[PDB]
């Protein structure tokens, strides 16, 4: 009968642990397949995950690895380094990359691309700051980030927002009339990004792609990310919002490998979300839907998404503004 849960607390303790196993799993494979980018190289591992990528860098044959991390997590790493006999190969240095000091330049900077690296500008800044240690010939893991977006139709998803508000704000509430808050409540429900599994047949155009290259990214490039778009509509009907998916890649010398689950035919993205428009747009097949997404870092450690959209043939316009801090998982 359909339920909304906070995406960040949804999984059990075991499920969260199983999920770190699976994902670090795909990082190890990526590092091993590209062992040539690590063999006899100097590596800088930047913060969090308890140094585990450094162990993959070592497995792949790195000469020396600097692992930089906050002092609590650093002691656990220091324990792991010793008991795995890698004291000659991994140097754990407690602190922040900006105020810490390395005795040499590095060939590769690595960082574990969990959700809370990708949606937190503090983590991204540090990752970029670490390039001060990278040789001109150097590389980064991950190397690039893709955002894909596509419009979707989903009547049920959009009308649920009304049925939640109607249910709670129309009937009196222990003798108190709350109906004057109905509109404010609906407007707030529309600003809740939704994580879901949905069947691609609801997409109404081919996706548009936007690439961030971390290797070439300057100071402050990730504060504000402008994505203009023009979709050529393949289906007629109501566009209720935009669907987003996020992917990182390591462009090695051997093999470009995607690290949020990969493309060749239809399968599953670890990092996806749908954002509703406040008002749906009608488009004919063959029409164009254009506008812009702004992703801006906010005061609360994530990004706001601004989406503006227009049907060119008709002038019709809708928009929305959402915070990605607390997506909801929609369980069907």
């Amino acid at each position: 009968a359909v339920q909304y849960f906070q995406f960040y607390g949804y999984l059990s303790q075991q499920q969260n642990m199983m999920q770190d196993y699976v994902r670090t799993g795909t990082y190890q494979r990526a590092i091993l397949q590209n062992h040539t980018d690590f063999k006899d190289k100097i590596v800088l591992d930047v913060g969090c995950g308890s140094g585990i990528l450094s162990f993959f860098a070592a497995q792949a044959g790195a000469r020396k690895i600097y692992a930089v991390e906050a002092s609590t997590m650093a002691q656990h790493a220091e324990v792991l380094v010793k008991s795995n006999n890698l004291t000659d190969r991994i140097v754990v240095i407690p602190g922040k990359v900006e105020e810490v000091s390395l005795p040499e330049q590095v060939d590769i900077i690595i960082s574990e691309p969990m959700g809370y690296m990708l949606f937190n500008e503090r983590m991204l800044e540090s990752y970029l700051h670490a390039k001060k240690y990278l040789k001109p010939s150097g590389n980064m893991f991950p190397t690039i980030g893709d955002v894909h977006l596509a419009p979707f139709t989903d009547e049920q998803l959009y009308m649920e927002q009304f049925t939640k508000a109607n249910f709670w704000y129309q009937p009196s509430f222990h003798g108190v009339d709350l109906s004057a808050l109905r509109g404010a409540a609906v407007d707030e429900y529309f600003r809740q990004p939704v994580v879901d599994t949905f069947d691609i047949r609801i997409l109404m155009a081919k996706s548009v792609k936007y690439t961030v290259n971390f290797l070439e990214a300057k100071e402050g490039d990730l504060h504000r990310i402008e994505i203009p778009f023009k979709f050529h509509m393949l289906h007629s009907g109501l566009v209720h919002g935009l669907a987003f998916w996020f992917d990182v890649a390591f462009i090695g010398s051997i093999m470009t490998v995607w690290l949020s689950t990969a493309p060749t035919e239809p399968l599953t993205h670890w990092y996806q979300v749908r954002c509703l428009f406040q008002s749906p747009l009608f488009a004919k097949a063959g029409d164009t839907l254009s506008g812009t997404c702004l992703l801006i870092a906010n005061k609360r450690q994530s990004y706001d998404i601004s989406i503006v959209a227009q049907v060119d043939q008709t002038g019709s316009k809708s928009s929305n503004l959402l915070d990605l801090k607390n997506p909801f998982f929609r369980y069907t």
